DNA sequence: GTTCACCAGGGTGTCGCCCTCAAAATCCC
DNA sequence: GGGATTTTGA
RNA sequence: UUAGUAUUUUCUUUGAUUCUGUACGCCUGCCGGCCCCACCGGAUGUGACGUACUUCGCGAACGCUCGCGAAGAUGGAUUCAAAGAGGGCGACACCCUGGUGAAC
């Protein structure tokens, strides 16, 4: 065994006791199957049509809500967080008002299934709410930072500015933190940047504070972007980017005719100094070749040879030929060499202005080129996938078996229970219906089918009903002339025997898993709909076993180490260590050393816990916290540690995951505030749990922020704990 | 010969903050 | 007249 | 493979071992003459498009014969080993590419 499944198996077969404080839990889990478009490739056009029709609605409502957000942000905040008591326009929580305003008595785009729009607006409210409740905390924090700045800038920390010249930059803008906007935060962060750049520019007055601790008006950061703002941003293609870059470069080439011949006495000396000889870059190429060899013998009148060097830099017309003519914009090499040529054309074209030390006209002239080069370099990268999801709000069936929404899971089951189908019925065209009736039912307008559907009933989250959700396995009667789409599905045995045919939660033969909601996911490379992957994401729920009275006779202390990942030590209820031991660009950097190690140590932690039955003493780092989350999930899924709402409410003594903050000790026979490796560290972390048991303090709150009156306490305790 | 400030544009991750609808009541030809 | 739509919740 | 006597599928991944690793045409990129182009040339040994060949999935006639779509140095195959609960939106943290600035 020794495996996470086979160790959770032992943890379930752990007849400790049934704690009377056992609050019922629920285990939410998801089965992510793949529609088998390979077998049924005719879906791909249909599924993609539905998906791109629902993005049209998604963006329409999102943009409308953003326009209304900046127009009436107070009324918008009233709308989002409605309720049965505080209604907006006499409507309950967001979804009611969304349907009323957007999909009530409103025609839908051709090919859009108003069930898909209903689920869209159903799921919109939980994004608007997150936006609001993150903006609140942000606003508070950025108010703090603004307070700090305004209180130590232009008022309080002008002694340093008084020590030298440069009285004061422009004054900071006023930000109405009563109602702060993205625009106001933008124009304040702009001034923060201006003043930071001014401080770095005035580095001659001993203002080396870029990393030295002084001055530096901090930024206002963290303000959320209204939902959809950064999702469906227009972005930019390549051809447009290169066209705007070439327009800016040609502008500079044309206007550079005589800007050189304005002073050309010491300006040209600096021009030649900047672009002088050093895979040759565009800068290196032009500098080392064209000015170097066009100046000496030929082409006098520096103005005239400036035109010739710019003609050379702009001889990259052949690259424009390779792109526009035969071959496309998919050759990154040509695109990067053309963009570099344009950038250097501009950079050496504005050189006389740069030498003049304007930096204000120069910035204005290089803004078009700057933006164009940014949009070329940003369009050059595309390792991303466009993901759109359609959600079935639920899988419920009325008294007659007719569903309330547009999705169902079906099984064309065989006699031997070895050749079952497990497809998904989706309803999106007009006339697509199905019923969960009996084989002996006589339904009008519907024809039986070999499919067996898994509906649900109950769980209505209303005081009146407040039932317990229960599935319903009943044969599927489909419309003869208009059958709902069948999404062949594709999974593994390890995956279906977890959710579909589980020894104890077999969908068709045993009570267990409960249907939650669903999502049809499209995951396609941008602009490549025929390569789109499709998934069905079914959320199932369980009731976890009740907690157990952990009268542990042994404990498993576990601590991190260098020679060891997470060395472990098995003690009893009175310490006196019983046993000890050791546990355990993109590939090696992240995967090999994050996942393959965290997972192995986690299953080793379960192996130790279950084998010795002993609860885990674990400290209060991303791969440590992922191991902690996995242990929490798979102990809560055992009649053990009770998962807390949000990871803030860690009880510190919560079943088998008994959390103790520091160790801050040693085993030199006199403690601290050498022997073997972190094995003794885990010994002392377990003993420290035992000590804090007598002490009776909340180790979770102020795990390390407090040191006074604590460091000496454990120091003395271990200095005396030798009897 | 890199390291900081600011500016333009992307990419990769993790973290906030939210969610995992059933059941009527009402127009339909 | 079942299919589609609408409102609703602590 | 990663279930307990014992369950079906083909999913998304992650380690470790051994094998298999496509042709031409033209453009393009690197270098020299040359100084950007253009013509010359080297290696082309970095992109790209066009056409072929290998494999795969769906269809049409008799293991062959044809029509579409996918991939072909981040590929494919073997033998072990093992996770997975998903979605949404947005922010941060870091990195790459360019530019200006002075400081060292």
């Amino acid at each position: 065994s020794t495996s996470i499944h086979a160790s959770l198996r032992h943890l379930l077969q752990l007849g400790l006791k049934r704690s009377e404080a056992a609050i019922p839990q629920t285990i939410t889990r998801t089965a992510k199957f793949k529609i088998n478009t390979a077998i049924k490739p005719g879906l791909i056009p249909l599924l993609n049509a539905q998906f791109d029709a629902v993005e049209g609605f998604r963006r329409k409502v999102l943009g409308e809500l953003e326009a209304w957000w900046n127009e009436d942000p107070e009324a918008f905040q009233k709308m989002v967080k409605c309720s049965m008591k505080m209604k907006f326009q006499g409507k309950s929580s967001c979804y009611a008002w969304l349907y009323t305003h957007f999909l009530k008595g409103a025609t839908l785009a051709q090919g859009l299934s108003r069930d898909a729009a209903n689920s869209l607006l159903d799921n919109m409210g939980g994004g608007l709410k997150s936006f609001l409740t993150r903006r609140a905390h942000v606003a508070e924090e950025i108010r703090k930072r603004y307070d700090q700045n305004l209180g130590d800038w232009d008022d309080g920390l002008k002694d340093l500015a008084a020590e030298h010249g440069l009285e004061l930059p422009p004054p900071p803008p006023r930000v109405n933190f009563e109602k702060l906007t993205a625009q106001e935060i933008e124009k304040y962060n702009d001034w923060v940047g201006r003043t930071r750049a001014w401080g770095n520019l005035l580095l001659i007055q001993k203002k080396k504070v870029e990393r030295r601790d002084a001055c530096l008006p901090r930024y206002l950061k963290g303000y959320p972007g209204f939902p959809g703002s950064q999702r469906y941003a227009t972005a930019s293609a390549m051809a447009a980017a290169l066209a705007e870059l070439e327009q800016a470069a040609r502008e500079q080439y044309g206007k550079a005719r005589a800007r050189f011949a304005k002073v050309s006495a010491e300006s040209w000396a600096q021009t030649v100094e900047r672009f002088a000889p050093a895979p040759r870059t565009a800068h290196q190429t032009v500098s080392a070749r064209l000015a170097a060899l066009i100046a000496a013998q030929p082409g006098w009148q520096p103005a005239q040879l400036a035109e010739e060097i710019l003609a050379g830099v702009l001889r990259g017309a052949e690259k424009l030929k390779t792109h526009l003519s035969k071959c496309g914009s998919h050759d990154r090499q040509a695109v990067i060499k053309l963009a570099n040529l344009y950038n250097v054309a501009v950079a050496f074209a504005l050189e006389p202005v740069r030498v003049a030390g304007d930096y204000l006209s120069f910035y204005a002239e290089e803004t078009p080129k700057r933006k164009a080069f940014g949009n070329v370099r940003g369009a050059l990268h595309q390792p991303s996938d466009d993901t759109a999801a359609i959600q079935i709000t639920g899988f419920s069936i009325n008294d007659e078996g007719s569903p309330n929404y547009n999705g169902l899971l079906v099984c064309k089951q065989s006699g031997d229970r070895l050749h079952d189908e497990w497809a998904f019925l989706f309803c999106h065209q007009p006339g697509q219906v199905f019923q969960l009736a009996a084989e002996d039912a006589k339904l009008r307008g519907k024809i039986l089918t070999e499919w067996l559907g898994f509906g649900s009933q109950g769980g209505s989250r209303k005081k009146a009903e407040a039932s317990a959700k229960k599935m319903i396995r009943r044969p599927v009667w489909m419309n003869e002339k208009t059958p709902p789409t069948i999404l062949p599905l594709a999974f593994g045995v390890r995956q279906g025997r977890e959710y579909l045919w589980h020894f104890d939660r077999n969908l068709r033969t045993k009570e267990g898993w409960v249907l939650g909601n669903g999502r049809l996911l499209r995951v396609m490379p941008p602009g490549r709909p025929h390569a789109a992957d499709f998934y069905l994401t079914l959320t199932l729920e369980r009731e976890a076993p009740p907690l157990a009275e952990v009268a542990a006779e042994k404990y498993i202390g576990i601590a991190r180490g260098e020679a060891v990942p997470a060395a472990y030590a098995i003690i009893d209820r009175e310490g006196r260590l019983l046993a000890g031991g050791k546990i355990a660009a993109f590939r090696s950097k992240e995967r090999n050393r994050a996942r393959a190690l965290g997972g192995e140590v986690t299953r080793a932690i379960f192996a130790l816990s279950a084998a010795h039955r002993a609860p885990v003493i674990l400290a209060n780092q991303m791969q440590y916290e992922r191991m902690l989350v996995a242990l929490e999930q798979k102990f809560a899924e055992a009649g053990l540690y009770a998962l807390p709402s949000a990871p803030k409410y860690r009880k510190g003594d919560n079943g088998f995951i008994k959390l103790v903050g520091p160790a801050y000790t040693s085993a030199t026979c006199s403690a601290c505030g050498t022997m073997n490796a972190a094995e003794q560290g885990a010994l002392n972390i377990a003993r420290k749990f035992l000590f804090r048991t007598e002490r009776g303090k909340q180790a979770g709150e102020l795990t390390e922020a407090e040191r006074r009156k604590m460091r000496a306490d454990w120091q003395n305790w271990y200095k005396e704990k030798l009897r």
